[PDB]
């Protein structure tokens, strides 16, 4: 159905506007059938996931680029993708007229969208809110008996959640990460700044943290929402900061092991929230691999860590081989998990750059290199965001997938968004990523992934100027002649038998 | 931080074991907000000091016994809690190795322990000492020229108390005093029996008994260590006794009223101590009130008096209210302090009793009453002894709330060491008992006081069988609904403001 309204702001590429009455949006999912291909393409001249079909042929001539796919090399189960429900997403999306609120949720999670199938939820208030808070702020309340929910929960994020979940067709898995504890748990009595929580784990500080934990999945699930997952801290390397400026509470990763052993493992597992899986690190891809030596050398923590979560600052380099590649060599049965990712956060560059197709490309280069080396989820960071790449109480500015203009009951879907969905939309919980091989050196960026049915989606990504003519091989099937055009982004399906 | 090592010895309760490299201990004192309180827990059933917390609610559920708090009826201020050092407790100090010695220092003077901030120190030796010998035995020595300090003091005791105080939560006070002169000032020129002075006060002997203070003070103070009493003699009735088997001085309250008159309360006035204060009586509690009548209505001797030291023999009975209570109805202003207890004499009881619950009952109680018949501090007896209850020169009959066991480096710590604690670690110097009024007859024995900052503490013993529902209440806070179980004992602890 619906097709993008394009219009430009500078930028090397177009956003597609969408209001009350329109927002671009694709017909239900089709599976081609055996012996066909489909194709979804997003160019920077401007076409967004549009869909096209061609046939798989039973031979093959040439000369040119050949990918082959080797099902029988299995790699890791992928659990899913999607974004943060921040205070300043839920606060701009809420600032929409309702249908126009309506539009955005379908786009990220409807199969008329994007179908993003994680939602991420701070624990209180981040730099992404108006205002600092915890869910206890009532001093020295050891027993939390004044723990609560403040609307920032109840009136934005749990709406807008279950408008989500409604609205989805996969499961949605929802995962919880917190900036600070209350301030009278630290040792600098600040919500920013260096500190930790005080004296050390087993004690009352570290069992009250723990307890909080519990109190707010208690909470949450007397608004009828259950969580996947909770990370032992956002960016525990933050709090070790002097002048960290915004939300933090600091571990060593001798803290976080030893916090995760003492309380926050066993707290969990006392409860009624066992289930809930933790992972560890919440923090940059450079930390690695060693606060994962750290943490999972020791087996009282090990048990309790289902996994670790990394993030990915996309202005900034690491190289994934000596990072992910060497954790998942030491530790093979711990998933890695991509758990917040942005741009726009270096000193010198713009928040937001309307229209960016670079930073589209930035994305899923990213993710593919993910892929390629073992991570099994991606989660965004906020989920909208308003022109400035805000609101944020220490201006701490970053660019979003949606740009919400209020004045205008408007929002814009931007490069990014599309980069992110050629992931989202096409590869769901349980599939697994196969092995692809390239017959010569090349400047694309591909990954193939095979469905829980069987199936095959491969996606393609081109960073150079230059058209790439270029055949994928299954030997289940046979061929696909296609061509990667400069600066462009394909996906391909097919059935195997 | 630690818990307790449960090893029973076939009496009603358990010890907590202590060794090298392992003792039972608390985290540093963590304070609620308003409307909470703390609770401490021991019972005959194996808990020991326990920590949990709960709510001071605005409506009153509970329809049993109600205890009031009533904070602006104030009584007597604390001068504090502790025991004796003897070279009995020392010796067995010492048979450890160094690491156990800490962990044995820790647990009666720091806040990881229960915080004493008293300490009793024999001048010379008494039973518990393993030969006889006094600081002065050259015989006729009246100028004191060879007195000095034997190894014991300089080797055992002092280096200890050094360590004491290092470890201390608490400033520490230090309580001197002696048990006899040497044989040459003695009627009977023996260690022990019955004999008094020689001749009368203002004559030689009495001038030298008195400068023999001084010389003691001074020994100490060179080993900078200063004393906020002396008390006249050790129990000056039992030299009136024939027969009396341990070192002794005997003083009828005539003649102790006049030794503080013309020799005592003179010299050390005129001297660099003046600032010591000296306590009369140190004996049983009933040579009371006719002890304080006689000594503090002679106006020469009462100047110098700032106290009345009293025993506590608890195997014995003795009512308070016509001995304390009668006491400070005639005197006043003048302080109540409770300077050695002991229990086990009992012919037909074991000295030690590992694990005897009756045992720490019986301090607890005596404790309780202590405080409620104006008694503004309380001394323990040996600090520490042998399973056999020794090294005594005459005879063992008493237990004590530690007991080392040299051959295994380990240390045991009794019911009786816990129901101290139950007092000693939540009651500072300046603390004031107030009000606090039972609503019916009841079968628990409770006492209520105030720290220096204001806060709360109660202490609840329940010597019965059957568990007591119990409310109490603060009027400036609300209800504490709990249940005092049979045979155990409570503190609480809360704020006010
Ligand atoms: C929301 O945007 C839609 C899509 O651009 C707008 O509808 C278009 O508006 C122009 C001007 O009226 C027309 O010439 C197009 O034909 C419209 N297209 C469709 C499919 O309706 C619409 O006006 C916007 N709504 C608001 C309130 O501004
Ligand atoms: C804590 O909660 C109770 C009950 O909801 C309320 O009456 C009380 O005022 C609260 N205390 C503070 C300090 O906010």
């Amino acid at each position: 159905a619906r097709p993008c309204i394009p219009k430009s702001f500078g930028y090397s590429s177009v956003v597609c506007v969408c209001n009350a009455t329109y927002c671009d949006s694709f017909d239900p999912p089709t599976f081609p059938a055996l012996g066909t291909f489909s194709r979804y393409e997003s160019t920077r001249s401007g076409r967004r996931m549009e869909l096209s079909m061609g046939p798989i042929q039973a031979n093959h001539t040439g000369t040119g680029l050949l990918l082959t796919l080797q099902p029988e090399q299995k790699f890791q189960k992928v659990k899913g993708f999607g974004g943060a429900m921040t205070d300043a997403a839920a606060l701009n999306i809420l600032a929409l007229s309702p249908p126009a609120q309506n539009l955005l949720l379908k786009s990220y999670f409807s199969e008329e969208g994007i179908g993003y199938n994680i939602i991420r939820v701070p624990m209180a208030s981040c730099d992404f809110s108006i205002r600092t808070y915890t869910y206890a702020d009532t001093p020295d309340d050891f027993q939390l008996h004044n723990f609560s929910l403040p609307e920032e929960d109840t009136k934005l994020k749990i709406p807008l959640i279950h408008r989500a979940l409604q609205l989805a067709q996969r499961p949605v898995s929802l995962l919880a990460s917190p900036w600070t504890s209350p301030t009278w748990l630290k040792t600098n009595g600040a919500v920013n700044g260096k500190g930790s929580l005080k004296g050390q784990p087993g004690d009352i500080y570290h069992q009250t943290w723990a307890r909080y934990f519990v109190k707010f999945l208690d909470a949450y699930a007397e608004h009828k929402l259950q969580f996947w997952a909770v990370t032992a801290e956002n960016e525990p390397s933050a709090g070790l900061l002097s002048g960290y400026p915004f939300q933090c509470l600091g571990f060593t990763p001798e803290h976080q092991r030893d916090f995760i052993a003492r309380d926050l493992g066993p707290t969990l597992a006392n409860s009624t929230h066992h289930n809930v899986r933790l992972l560890m690190l919440d923090d940059q891809r450079l930390l690695l691999p060693h606060w994962a030596k750290v943490v999972l050398t020791d087996p009282e923590a090990a048990k309790y860590v289902h996994g670790i979560a990394v993030h990915w600052y996309l202005d900034f380099l690491a190289p994934a081989k000596a990072t992910l590649g060497e954790t998942h060599r030491l530790f093979p049965n711990t998933m890695l998990f991509a758990s917040e990712a942005c741009v726009g956060s270096k000193f010198w560059e713009q928040s937001v750059r309307l229209g960016s197709w670079d930073r589209g490309m930035q994305y899923s280069h990213s993710i593919i290199t993910s892929l390629l080396y073992h991570v099994v989820g991606w989660t965004d960071w906020n989920l909208a965001l308003n022109p400035e790449g805000g609101p944020n109480w220490v201006r701490n500015f970053v660019d979003s997938p949606i740009i919400v203009d209020i004045t205008k009951d408007t929002f814009y879907k931007q490069p990014m968004f599309y980069h992110l969905g050629h992931f989202s939309k096409f590869i769901p919980e349980g599939s697994q990523r196969v092995g692809l091989v390239a017959s010569q050196k090349n400047d694309l960026d591909a990954v193939a992934l095979m469905h829980p049915d069987g199936s095959a989606v491969v996606v393609v990504l081109n960073r150079s100027s230059k058209d790439v003519p270029l055949t994928i091989k299954d030997p289940a099937v046979g061929f696909l002649e296609t061509i990667s055009p400069g600066y462009s982004i394909h996906t391909y399906l097919w059935r195997r038998q």
